[PDB]
């Protein structure tokens, strides 16, 4: 398939933002954001809107929307995602310099998971937004900032969106703000209870990491964008996203990468443990069970014997923590999709907490509402095979006049109930800080 066309558009630093401002209150504009990022993987930004076809899932249906028709299906949603890429019959040849060439774009949240396992239905659902919100875009800006150079593809008419992207006007504000303090879902004494409730858990054999997460709330009026424009310089995290769905907005400052698959090669890089702004034996210990999740994860669908484990214990340095990351590698079938392999090993195990599935059978008994889009993973797949994705750690969901934030700890027998508490906290204390001005 014909490349698609190409105009090189002016170089700024900013563009991302520059060109985003006037789509961000548009639903379907999504931006990939690679925080200002000081890192290996953080060359890239890119945004889209005015998709021309979107996907949405609400447990078990999924709702296929283009112009002129729209149907409802029952089937798995990332085979159905896949199968509405393969019509769209584009399939541009892979470009180191353009890692997405339109594709599917969007989010994949936690509760997803529930499609690929049978689980309990504890936890409340109290916020209505998609498990599956995703794009399919013939075009795409991109903003590389190893080459310099913004890039405005289209695999229709790259004049006509030119065209339409000039006249789209950045839009009279309304200024953000938080109308109430947080509020956890928590206290000290119900987050005491069901960390003691792991234990008993992983002590009587079960699982042996478990991450809880407690979740922040709060009122606030105003326009996000904004919001996300400062809590992005803030923390420049390299797999950040703001997107602006049909149902509210997300507010993603991750740092951390779910699955690559780049020219079929698959890179993960799990994130686990931390201290605030790396020998840690029990650190250095809470991240091993977590790469030996992953190396299974990926290693069901990989090649035969390509996992590889080209980095263990490093430390980044981010605005609120010191974090540990590992690096899991491996090379997808050139007879599977990214898609299989997403499909393979949604939710990420560094979120959930090995054995998975018993791991996510505790967290809905103990975590009072479903987490939906939090720590479930924004990404694209791209047209040309690619794919990218993230863990939505750092992330806040906000929606019908409230906004939510959590914040999860991995347990394991060595941990200690108050300062897991604590780093909970420590994870987003900036965030939920800044917010408040
Ligand atoms: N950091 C990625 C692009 C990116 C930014 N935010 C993201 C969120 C999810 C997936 C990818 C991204 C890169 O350089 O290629």
């Amino acid at each position: 398939t014909l490349s698609p066309a190409v105009i090189t558009l002016l170089w700024r630093q900013d563009a991302a933002e520059f060109y985003f401002s006037r789509l961000s209150h548009l639903p379907w504009a999504m931006l990939l954001h690679s925080g200002y990022a000081d890192h290996p993987y953080s060359r890239f930004d890119i945004v889209v809107a005015e998709p021309i076809c979107t996907l949405t899932t609400f447990g078990k249906e999924t709702v296929v929307s283009e112009s002129e028709k729209r149907t409802t299906t029952t089937d798995d949603p990332l085979q159905v995602l896949q199968q509405v890429l393969d019509r769209a019959d584009i399939r541009p040849t892979h470009n180191e310099d353009l890692p997405f060439q339109g594709g599917a774009l969007g989010l994949f949240g936690y509760d997803l998971g529930r499609r690929f396992e049978s689980l309990p239905e504890i936890a409340e659902q109290d916020i209505v937004l998609p498990d599956m919100a995703v794009g399919i875009y013939d075009w795409a800006l991109i903003v590389d900032h190893q080459r310099h150079t913004v890039s405005l593809l289209s695999h229709n008419d790259v004049n006509a969106r030119r065209a339409w992207l000039e006249s789209q006007q950045f839009s009279p504000q309304e200024d953000f703000t938080l109308t109430s303090d947080w509020q956890s879902n928590m206290t000290r004494e119900q987050y005491g209870e069901k960390f003691r409730q792991v234990q008993e858990y992983l002590h009587s054999g079960d699982c042996y990491q478990v991450n809880l997460a407690q979740r922040f709330h709060a009122t606030y009026s105003g326009d996000e964008w904004q919001a996300f424009l400062q809590l992005n310089q803030a923390n420049r995290a390299p797999f950040s996203a703001f997107l602006r769905l049909e149902q509210g907005a997300i507010l993603s400052l991750s740092p951390e990468r779910f699955i690559l698959c780049d020219n079929s090669e698959i890179q993960t890089r799990p994130i686990k443990g931390t201290l605030p702004r790396a020998n840690s034996a029990k650190d250095r210990a809470e991240n091993l069970m977590i790469v030996d999740l992953m190396r299974n994860d990926i290693g069901r669908v990989a090649v035969a014997g390509s996992v590889k484990v080209p980095e263990l214990f490093v430390v980044e340095p981010f605005p609120a923590v010191h974090h540990l990351v590992s690096t899991i590698t491996a090379q997808l079938p050139e007879q599977l999709h990214a898609s299989d392999l997403l499909r393979a090993a949604f939710p990420g195990g560094s979120i959930t907490g090995a054995p998975k599935v018993r791991a996510m059978e505790i967290i809905d008994e103990l975590e009072p509402q479903r987490r939906n889009a939090w720590c479930g993973s924004i990404g694209y797949l791209s047209f040309c095979g690619n794919m990218d994705t993230s863990i939505t750690i750092r992330t806040l969901t906000a929606i019908n006049g409230q906004i939510f934030c959590s914040a999860g700890g991995g347990i394991v027998a060595d941990s200690q109930e108050e300062a897991e508490y604590q780093e909970t906290f420590d994870k987003v204390n900036r965030i939920l800080k800044q917010l408040e001005k």
